[PDB]
Formats: C-alpha cells, structure tokens, sequence
C-alpha cells in the first residue's frame, strides 16, 4: 500500500518546473500521476519548490487542518503552484482541466517519522 506521504508525492508534488510551463499541464500532469483514472479528480494543486521546503513546513506554522486536527503547518514563504480544476464542460474518460499559476502559502497536514506532509488542506 502506497504511504500518505509518498501519495502526496505523487499528487501535490513537481519540482521538475518552477511553474505551470503550458495551458495544458494540468490535462497532463492529472493524467500522469493517475488522478483522472477511474474518474476524474476535480480539483488538485501542484507544489514547485524543492521537496525539502515542502517537508520544512512541517516545522513551520502550526494551524488547524479543516477536519479539525492540530497537525497542520502552514508555509511561511509563499510557494510557486499550480491549480487545477476541471472544467465545466470535462466528462470522463476525456478530463478536461484549466491550468492556474499561483504564488501562495500552502497548508499541509504532517504525519511519521520522519515527519513530512501526507495532505494538501489548502493554499492561502
Ligand atoms: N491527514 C489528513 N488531515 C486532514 N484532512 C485529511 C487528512 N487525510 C484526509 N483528509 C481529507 O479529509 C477527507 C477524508 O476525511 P478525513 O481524512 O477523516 O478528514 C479526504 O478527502 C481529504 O480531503
């Protein structure tokens, strides 16, 4: 079974960019790391910094998480991301996402040793 750390990796993580290069990333990139399998995953974002300030916000602000744990971090610096979002008009098999470039603080959930995000909460 997949880890939620190496979940998150797979969802919120690419480092390869700095940011959104095309219109079009988000179709890809949704695909690639198997979001839009058996259905399509409507909104998701994308992370652009170094995996280690990732992992750092989890030794940086601590907030509440929306379900309401206390094992939520905010980041102090805001981070190059991307959201995407599906279209109005997108129907499965044929995921259709707008690709939106964005400079925010990301809130992550922290969990393990070694103590790493497991979950995206939301960016601000
Ligand atoms: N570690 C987590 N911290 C906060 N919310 C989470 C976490 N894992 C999952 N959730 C979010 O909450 C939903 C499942 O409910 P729960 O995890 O019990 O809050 C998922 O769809 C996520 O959006």
């Amino acid at each position: 079974k997949e880890t939620a750390a190496a979940k998150f990796e797979r969802q919120h993580m690419d480092s390869s960019t700095s940011a959104a290069s095309s219109s079009n990333y988000c179709n890809q990139m949704m695909k690639s790391r198997n979001l839009t399998k058996d259905r399509c995953k409507p909104v998701n974002t994308f992370v652009h910094e170094s995996l280690a300030d990732v992992q750092a916000v989890c030794s940086q602000k601590n907030v509440a998480c929306k379900n309401g744990q206390t094992n939520c971090y905010q980041s102090y610096s805001t981070m190059s991301i991307t959201d995407c979002r599906e279209t109005g008009s997108s129907k499965y098999p044929n995921c259709a996402y707008k690709t939106t470039q964005a400079n925010k603080h990301i809130i992550v959930a922290c969990e393990g040793n070694p103590y790493v995000p497991v979950h995206f909460d939301a960016s601000v």
